[PDB]
């Protein structure tokens, strides 16, 4: 059941919106296709999880002046219909087209009336450029959208950085999701911390990639999730009540050690046998109705000196950024200047090994890619209500006493507060401490 008071407000307010995106779209067309568990953070995807909390498949919205067009099937439309009357009183008219798969001239027809309007509305067209989607519904809507942007002069543009600002602030409720979502990466990096020691301990013939699947698989076992339950139920948003069926991953479950640290978002588990020395790396990214988190934490097996010395300065570092440098009204490239500016006065030698970014905005997507910190982003402001995975690291660091180089990396979940007095708030907490990740065998 979706909450159209909540799905109201975020529509009315896209759609006070559009128009100041760059380039000025007179109207907005998002076409979903067949959903893909494999990629789940396309913008129109995002939009449908934002508006409406679910994904709706083979679905057409426009936005156009004065209406809000949904083309959609009759099962969709019945679920929608409610919304209607939300906008009888608004500059908005919301219309639900229902498709009849045993009537292609009537879909047809549909398509051909929603191109009229948006064509009646201007030749500036926003569209998520990137988004790709198959399937059915896209194999019928492709060639008649090609053929009304060439008869129509339809000038097409972008539209992903104006989406990237409208839902960049997190609302109370979605502040609360976000915190829901970052205890279960808290519980499951807790589970795989254990499973870990067991794994050196017991001497288990195991990969990386095969513990990091063990733990990933433990969000299907019933058992290990009413043991969740209590602690995510308690900071569900008030009046929203805890679902088992909303908790999935953002992503599958890391862990690195031995020959192979990849302290790059594209890294995944190695077939290589878990080695039980030196350092450990692990993330998890728990997603709850739709929003994500993540947590990385290293883990030190019989660390030398001074990977437990860069240990403690990690988590110095940490502290600089979250206390002293992520601030609203800064740009991601300033925060990211500012890192490396404070490395550079505390430990020199090791900027050339530091992380390219610190992490990113988060939130219905994993990593919002016009809003990644970095010196490449010169153009955002951080804002009040943002939340962020701050994510860093340092790679290819010497180890004297072993023959691997090592790497050392930290990730939490970071809210920051609308409230101009608090200051940002860990939505992850699961411990830090260098005595609490230090494990001698």
């Amino acid at each position: 059941n979706i909450d159209f008071d909540v799905f109201k407000k975020r529509i009315e307010l896209l759609y006070s919106k559009y128009n100041e995106f760059e380039g000025s779209p007179n109207s907005l067309l998002f076409v979903l296709g067949s959903s893909n568990a494999e990629n789940p953070y396309q913008k129109t995807t995002i939009l449908h999880n934002w508006l409406l909390s679910y994904e709706f498949p083979a679905t057409l919205i426009a936005l156009v002046p004065g209406k809000v067009i949904i083309i959609t099937s009759s099962a969709k439309a019945k679920h929608l219909q409610k919304a209607i009357d939300l906008f009888k009183d608004s500059k908005i008219t919301l219309e639900l087209w229902q498709r009849n798969n045993k009537e292609p001239e009537l879909n047809k027809k549909l398509f051909d009336d929603v191109i009229a309007l948006i064509n009646s509305a201007g030749k500036t067209v926003g569209i998520p450029e990137k988004d790709s989607y198959q399937g059915k519904f896209m194999t019928e809507w492709n060639p008649v959208w090609e053929a009304a942007v060439k008869e129509n002069e339809f000038n097409v543009i972008d539209i992903s950085l104006g989406l990237s600002k409208v839902w960049e602030v997190k609302d109370v409720n979605e502040q609360a999701f976000l915190s829901v979502s970052s205890k279960g990466s808290d519980k499951f990096m807790d589970l795989l911390s254990n499973e870990m020691v067991r794994a050196v301990d017991e001497e288990l013939k195991i990969t990386n990639a095969k513990l990091s699947d063990k733990i990933e698989n433990k969000i299907d076992d019933v058992k290990f999730l009413k043991q969740l339950s209590p602690d995510l139920s308690a900071l569900c948003p008030p009046n929203y009540k805890f679902n088992f069926d909303l908790l999935d991953w953002t992503y599958s479950p890391i862990i690195q050690s031995g020959k192979k640290f990849d302290l790059r978002v594209s890294a995944r588990s190695t077939n290589d046998q878990l080695y039980g020395n030196g350092c450990i790396l692990a993330s998890c990214g728990i997603r709850y109705n739709n929003y994500c988190s993540n947590i990385t934490r290293t883990f030190l097996i019989d660390p030398s000196e001074e990977m437990a010395n860069n240990y403690d300065f990690l988590l110095t570092l940490q502290k600089e950024i979250v206390t002293n440098i992520l601030k609203p009204g800064r740009t991601p490239k300033e925060v990211y200047e500012s890192v490396i500016e404070y490395i550079e006065k505390t430990k020199p030698e090791l900027v050339p090994n530091f992380t390219k970014n610190i992490g990113s905005l988060i939130g219905l997507e994993f990593r919002d890619s016009n809003f990644i910190l970095n010196v490449k982003n010169d153009y955002r402001k951080i804002q009040r209500g943002d939340c962020f995975n701050i994510s860093f690291g340092f790679n290819n660091l010497k180890d004297s006493q072993s023959a691997n180089n090592y790497a050392l990396q930290l990730a939490d979940t970071v809210q920051i507060p609308l409230d101009e007095t608090e200051p940002p708030r860990f939505l992850t907490n699961y411990t830090k401490a260098k005595s609490q990740i230090s494990f001698y065998f």
